[PDB]
């Protein structure tokens, strides 16, 4: 019964990917964006310029109040809000109907984005990290304590405005070819896992491997870019310049903040090098690796000018809380987020990226020595 999951996600490029849930009896419609990379589940409820509909509780039957306040700080942007519980559904999801926990968004501070089509958020990430505290059910736990279906979900996401798949509670076989390769699940707060190696071109970044996990590494639907701690990053940009010294760049292309433009169909994809993230596999002195292309770390963004080129940013950036493999890194794999069996799945996507010479890859399995020493503590 999977099939009916297939396409339920939705997003503009840079802006996260959402799912259509209904909150309350009678049933509010709205978009909620998935977030692997926190665990609130939350929703505007409260006029803002950039919302086009919010959840209003004074309508609905089935509302309870805590009694009890809530704020989130991300990253970039942040909420406060008001504690309750309501009945959730999922359109285009499983048959069923949950109480869950809902922080209704009263005030908020650079989180919505304007013209987004989204009004709530959706962390799926385990209870050790919401607000206020542990003790916060997040929604995937209350969906698996009170229906049968299994402790799992995968994603798809497609890129570019952009579409995908959240499949709950199973692996839609149609939605990715090859293998699955599995890395643990390092500790269940985010979704932390252990990268054990680095190549760019094929070449070894030749690093302490701890500075690949320094202070962690998480798998973030929530964030757009591939995000490096600052030893690593420094390295990646050296090496990603050397690679494309054919062209020049502004500086502020390389920070994330210019864009950069050529002629209509003539990027030139083939001086920017591939890069390869190996990751801890499931049995003793085991990885794989998955590759990522340039048009995945470059991210395509419209022209604000009269010339109608092709326009992209720099989708790498520095990081002073760890590596965050962002959107752009999942997009063109399906992968398995196996929280019963504390587990990671990655294969290439059905919607993967293409290129003229080269191709994403999921590649196992390989050899690494001492893998328990990359970790960080
Ligand atoms: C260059 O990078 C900046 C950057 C870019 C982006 C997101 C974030 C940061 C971002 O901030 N995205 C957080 C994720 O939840 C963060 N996940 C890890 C994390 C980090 C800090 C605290 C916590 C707590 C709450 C558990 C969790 C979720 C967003 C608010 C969701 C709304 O934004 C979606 C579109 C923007 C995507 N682009």
């Amino acid at each position: 019964s999977f099939v009916e999951m297939v396409d339920n996600l939705r997003g503009k490029s840079g802006q996260g990917y959402y799912v259509e849930m209904t909150v309350g009896s009678p049933p509010q419609t709205l978009n909620i964006l998935v977030d692997t990379g926190s665990s609130n589940f939350a929703v505007g409820a409260a006029p803002h310029p950039f919302l086009h509909r919010y959840y209003q509780r004074q309508l609905s039957s089935t509302y309870r109040d805590l009694r009890k306040g809530v704020y989130v700080p991300y990253t970039q942007g942040k909420w406060e809000g008001e504690l309750g519980t309501d009945l959730v559904s999922i359109p285009h999801g499983p048959n069923v109907t949950v109480r869950a926990n809902i922080a209704a968004i009263t005030e908020s501070d650079k989180f919505f984005i304007n013209g987004s089509n989204w009004e709530g958020i959706l962390g799926l990430a385990y209870a050790e990290i919401a607000r206020p505290d542990d003790s916060l059910e997040p929604f995937f736990d209350s969906l698996v304590k009170q229906t049968h279906v299994p402790n799992l979900f995968s994603l798809q996401l497609c890129g570019a405005s952009v579409g995908g798949s959240m499949i709950i509670g199973g692996i839609d076989h149609s939605l990715y070819t090859g293998s699955l390769w599995y890395t643990p699940i390092r500790r269940e707060w985010y979704y932390e896992v252990i990268i054990v190696r680095v190549e760019i071109n094929g070449q070894d970044l030749k690093m302490d491997c701890k500075e690949y996990n320094y202070d962690k590494s998480i798998v973030d639907s929530g964030t757009t870019n591939l995000r490096l701690p600052k030893k690593v990053f420094e390295a990646a940009v050296k090496s990603i310049k050397a690679a494309s010294s054919t062209e020049k760049f502004p500086d502020g292309f390389w920070l994330g903040e210019q864009l950069v433009c050529w002629q209509a169909g003539t990027t030139p994809w083939n001086i920017f090098p591939v890069i390869s993230l190996y990751l801890m596999g499931e049995v003793t002195n085991q990885s794989f690796r998955i590759t990522i292309l340039p048009q995945q770390y470059l991210r395509p963004v419209e022209d604000v000018a009269t010339s109608q080129d092709d326009c992209y940013k720099f989708a790498i950036s520095q990081s002073s809380t760890g590596t965050v493999m962002g959107a752009v890194i999942m997009e063109g794999f399906y992968v398995v987020f196996d929280r019963a069996r504390k587990r990671i799945g990655f294969a290439v996507s059905a919607c993967h990226v293409h290129d003229e010479f080269r191709t994403a890859a999921v590649e196992g399995p390989f050899v690494t020595l001492d893998m328990e020493d990359c970790g960080y503590n």
